[PDB]
């Protein structure tokens, strides 16, 4: 035993938050008299699998210094017929003589599936007797459990009846500072080159585990052997590892990480200079936020609860949409957002258990945002009502207290087709409509586009911000995107002669600028801005 | 064996008809042949887990002082093959030869689902004994079978057959004031810093049970051992028992809710405050609500049994609502409310055997008032099932037992063809657009739960809003309220920004969000509800 805080750490907050969990015995062993209760009788550990969870809890009780001992899960459905209770029934008598015991189990959806996959008998009582050792240690000299799963809908719930199996604690992915940590630390082993920093690696990467940046840290070091033609025998690597940033953004070509594709939870980095205008709208979305979690003192002296999210409603773009992620970085919360396909796969392809899901996640993320985009496709599909979706959503934002304050981010195209149900009180009615966006929003895009761009003089941004008024920002960078394009088509060119005859010069000119204002469209007209503008009628009751 | 009868409460009418029925073997055994037969022989015992069901069993055992023994279903499941029969006839035979046994089954849904879902044969033969065995207490000195189930239609429904396991008790989740009693019980053992007198902690905390009070008493406790930077195993943090008011409330903003989006069934305390007006409406409704119930004398004087509820139509407000729980609240009856998404989730997603267990939890929950909101949404969504359900339990409903059902309707022509004929819900009511005695109450509920002070003309917002909606009224109430919090934000960043809350919202808010309201109801929307006032001379 020989692990410790920053192995597999990244996740700071669920690491943490199991950190003031877990540690009732560890010092305090007569103060469950004074708390009452513990409330770690079982600990549930769902999210992406192999991201580490084993090394978490390996951990966890590496620091407490209890008896960890590690149960291999599947191993009781690879013990014979009759035989199936050993080391499960063995394993729980000897956690319970020890005292200082941090039980863990791995991989419990082999041993405790959902109630569709619990075919034959031994399964189930595999199950039964798991969850009556487990209310057998009812007390029981402060005994503990954990679990590995993937997420809570394919295990048993009843194991998840409570008063066992309690806690669930969603250790999920990190972010690019998470990454930023399993990367150096899976590179202390190594050495490298230093022509990276790998904040550039850990953050360019997306949706990977920890045990996927360990395959890129070992698929890097593949390369620094694949380089050197095959030396005789030799320690001329062993003093000379030198993996580079060629081989590293090589090995994010080549690598498929595994958590694509599931929903991200973390906060973003956006920090609100992308958006510019709507400074009152700007303060009151702000405030929905943050004084719910800063002052709950000034919502404790007015009991008036506010209303959980808005719906943004208004022409298509990307600015609500970093708008709601900008809102989650100053805020410092969590921050999940689902998209029109994916909102679209519970009328098209028929899980409506899904939204059951991610509110579910929303609540167990709490502080979090829940963005949503697009909604309208699901009701003008229909036309060319709610359809399984949208009373879903209403059934559960009815069930959504202003504790564990999860906030609800609408985005729409068409305002008259969506929802009659969404614009009356109760529900979430705040038709916050953002406009196009004006010439400070359009120069905050333009000073967006500087990030991650290498800028210098000769570009006459002040005048496509003053000619591109009727051009939305989502189209400003698109035009940014062509003139990047144009850019890119005789960069390298210019230098492809010198190689044809035996500087790069990496800025962007006016030329290029002028080409793509001649190039592309606008994403927006005007018989949709009157639409837009007819919420303007709202006087008089 | 430590547990007393006060420990456990919070259910107090469910705890009193409990001790009703299970009060037969105590003190008096010769009372079955005055009796004929012992009105218990199986008492089943839904509700969400974690009410304490196994708590509210060993409590009403230790008063009664009877020989308990309590089992847990999957421990039969975790013994061998051939072998359950251990803990099973055993335990029957155990409280064969003890004449005081009230056996306890915890999780009978791990042991007896529903038949087709116990695939494989020794499922059925572990519920084939277990009832052979329910059956074959006929008397048998005075044993009775309790078993903690998580719903009814969730067990066989072979095991609720009229013989073994009749007795439904509906347990459920406890209300608001049974929250505060839990809260007692689990704050009796530890102690706070009295800065709340926790009927504010628990006024609010929806959803939640036993085992979830349990987590907020322990969590606060742990925010507690929190708050100190550090002791080294000194006794101060065992002393200091000040658990705040900021600590519960953060406890609850940290309660994942157990029980939430579930058909709640409690008293709702609104006390007719919130609406007022319309006298000869409110005069029918607590005579056709309360004098079924509390004049039984006068409906046995004559036979013409009324309506099994009513239906409210005309604009979406929440008048109706908050109406339908106050009568409920008047007559001190139970209340379920079937909201617009409930039923439009059967009804596009076929979930429609589920309203034959809701009008059964309804029928369970007696005294008790229904109410059904946004039933056109169903019928108009047919041009972009349940509800024949509907039109068959009430119908299989008796003229006692009263369930009433309330409908809340946008459009009165497009609902139903059916409901308007008597012997269903014939009794068409017209609620109206809120007058200004209904806005005077609606500017009643504004201040009710809200800091006052002077300054204030809200009967010059009621002569403004003349003609108007009250549901509105109240949005106007919040966008005042959201005015008076961004000013009452810039009060105190003065104080720390160069480094008074003013708790009453000021007029000028208010004629601020007046420049914030729609017209929620049209004329012509007004004119085609009033086309139903023809019901004049024949």
């Amino acid at each position: 035993n020989e692990v410790g805080y920053d192995d597999i750490g990244g996740c700071r907050k669920q690491l943490a938050q199991i950190k003031e969990m877990v540690e009732l015995p560890l010092r305090h062993p007569a103060l469950f008299k004074a708390i009452g209760v513990k409330p770690p009788r079982g600990i549930l550990l769902y999210g992406p699998p192999g991201t580490g969870k084993t090394l978490i809890a390996r951990a966890v009780a590496n620091e407490t210094g209890a008896f960890f001992f590690l149960i291999n899960g599947p191993e009781i459905m690879s013990k014979l017929a009759g035989e199936s209770e050993s080391n499960l029934r063995k394993a729980f008598e000897e956690a319970e003589k020890n005292a200082p015991a941090i039980i863990f189990i791995d991989e419990l959806d082999a041993i405790a599936p959902k109630r569709e996959k619990t075919h034959g008998e031994v399964e189930r009582r595999i199950v039964s007797q798991l969850l009556t050792l487990m209310d057998g240690l009812k007390q029981r000299a402060h005994v503990i459990v954990m679990a590995a799963t993937n997420r809570p809908n394919s295990i048993d719930p009843a194991l998840r009846r409570f008063g066992r199996f309690d806690r669930e604690v969603d250790i999920g992915i990190p972010d690019a500072t998470g990454r930023l940590e399993i990367l150096q630390i899976h590179t202390k082993n190594m050495k490298l080159a230093d022509d990276v920093d790998l904040e550039q690696v850990a953050n360019e990467t997306h949706g990977h585990v920890g045990a996927d940046l360990a395959a890129l840290c070992s698929e890097a070091a593949l390369q620094a052997i694949r380089k050197k033609m095959d030396l005789i025998d030799l320690a001329e690597v062993m003093n000379s590892l030198a993996v580079t940033m060629d081989d590293f953004r090589w090995a994010l070509s080549q690598s498929n990480p595994s958590a694509l594709r599931e929903t991200v939870v973390e906060v973003p980095q956006v920090t609100w200079e992308d958006i510019g205008g709507l400074e009152d709208v700007k303060r009151e979305l702000q405030e929905l936020v943050q004084y719910p979690v800063e002052h709950p003192d000034k919502f404790l002296k007015f009991g008036m609860t506010p209303s959980k999210g808005v719906l943004f409603y208004g022409p298509p773009g990307c600015g609500k949409t970093l708008l709601a992620k900008a809102i989650a970085n100053e805020c410092q919360a969590n921050f999940i957002s689902i998209k029109g396909p994916e909102l679209l796969t519970m009328w098209f392809g028929e899980s409506e258990a899904n939204v059951r899901e991610i509110f579910d996640k929303a609540r167990q993320a709490a502080p979090c945002v829940l963005f949503f985009d697009e909604l309208d496709s699901i009701a003008k599909a229909r036309g060319g009502a709610a359809d399984r979706v949208i009373n879903q959503i209403l059934t559960e934002m009815d069930g959504m207290s202003t504790k564990k304050n999860v906030f609800i981010i609408g985005a729409t195209n068409r305002p008259d087709i969506i929802d009659p149900a969404i614009l009356r009180p109760g529900r979430l009615d705040q038709l916050i409509y953002i406009p196009l966006p004006d010439e400070k929003s359009r120069v905050a895009i333009l000073k967006a586009n500087l990030r991650k761009s290498p800028v210098a003089k000769d570009v006459d941004l002040e005048f496509l911000a003053k000619m591109t008024n009727g051009f939305s920002g989502a189209d400003l960078t698109e035009i940014c995107q062509r003139a990047c394009k144009l850019a890119i088509r005789e960069s390298i060119e210019s230098e492809i002669r010198r190689e044809r005859e035996r500087d790069p010069v990496p800025e962007i000119r006016r030329d290029h600028f002028e080409e793509a204002m001649r190039f592309a469209r606008r994403s927006v007209s005007d018989n949709d801005i009157r639409k837009y503008e007819m919420f303007a009628q709202t006087l008089q009751q």
